Formats: C-alpha cells, structure tokens, sequence
C-alpha cells in the first residue's frame, strides 16, 4: 500500500542490507503515493522482505502543491524531515548500502536533502532516481554535489516541469512504466555495483 515506515520501525539489531528512502509528489496518498508502491515490490524481490527496508518521507512532508514554487521547489520543513531519516538510516544501520528517489515535487525534495547531506552519508547513496524532475533544467539533470553516474532521471518529452515549468501536463503523471521496470532496474544494479552477491 502506500505507507512504509520500515525504516522508523526496525530493529537495530537485524538491520536490513539496503535502505531505500522515497519521496512522494504533490497530493499524494501515504508516504509513497503512486509510484512507489511499484518500486518497492521490485526491490523486495530482488533483495528479500528483510533483505530492504522501504521507507517512505512522511512527517513534515505535506506535499503541498504551493510548494513546488518555493526556492528550492519544495519547503524547508519537509528537506529537513528527509535529511533527518537520511541521519536516522545512518545511525540505526551503519553498514546498510541506501538508494534513494522521489517524483515531483519529491523529485526536488530527494535533489535539495541530498543537496545538504553531510558527505560521509550522501556517499552512503548508491543510487537515487527522480521523475518528473522539476529543477531539471535549472540544475542541469544533475543534484548538486552528487555523482552523474548514480543519478537516473526520468524525465518525459511534453512533461512541462523538466524544462523550466510548474505547469502540470498529462505527460507529467505517465511515469507508471518507468517505476515498474528501468527505475527499480538501476537502483538493483547500482546496490549490486557495490555490494557484489
């Protein structure tokens, strides 16, 4: 469905071996909204139910639509909400290898938190991939101060907010494919990359 608090929920001393932490575009449902859900049963599949813990980025994170005008496309209370479980992974799971991703407005979020992650935890991230990227012009397909190559960005032709907008169009809510099969696909083989079999 669409919450999971796997990470807030587990136990210390069986800590999964990866850690996936996901945010939600505006409106959404839970803490995953529409696409997650996808993503998580692929991850599960390929690592095991407690081989992953999905976590999903609730609290402070409202998903208010007005948001996606504010500086950073999202607001401060939700990155900081994200840079906290991002904290909470780190210290409850020390050796869990973690990926990330967001859509929309979470896009940004995910691209912002990342952004201002302490470096010995942003280089804990394996993976992350965002659709529907909305500061995907302005920064150039890329989150600052985080590796190209494990960057995926999803960003389809006619999806306005890839090229500079905030207006919403069809091709902004398509993504459902992409979170069934290339997206969970990367961040599989970046976690393998670096932790072998």
């Amino acid at each position: 469905r669409t919450t999971r608090d796997d990470l807030i929920n587990g136990n210390s001393a069986s800590c999964r071996d990866v850690i996936f932490i996901y945010a939600r575009g505006s409106t959404e449902t839970g803490n995953l909204g529409t696409l997650g859900p996808s993503i998580a049963s692929n991850l599960e599949s390929a690592f095991g139910k407690d081989g992953v813990w999905i976590q999903g980025v609730g609290g402070a994170y409202r998903a208010t639509l007005g948001d996606l005008a504010l500086p950073r496309g999202t607001s401060s209370a939700a990155i900081r909400e994200m840079l906290g479980l991002f904290q909470q992974a780190n210290t409850k799971c020390p050796d869990a290898t973690l990926i990330a991703g967001g859509y929309s407005q979470g896009a940004a979020l995910a691209a912002a938190s990342i952004e201002d992650l302490d470096s010995a935890i942003r280089d804990k991230i394996a993976g992350t991939v965002l659709f529907g990227y909305t500061k995907n012009l302005q920064n150039r397909g890329r989150i600052p101060n985080y590796p190209a190559d494990r960057t995926k960005v999803f960003c389809n032709t006619g999806d306005l907010v890839c090229t500079g907008s905030l207006i919403v169009a069809a091709p902004h809510l398509a993504y459902g494919p992409d979170a069934r099969g290339p997206a969970p696909e990367f961040l599989i083989e970046k976690v393998r990359a670096v932790r072998g079999s």
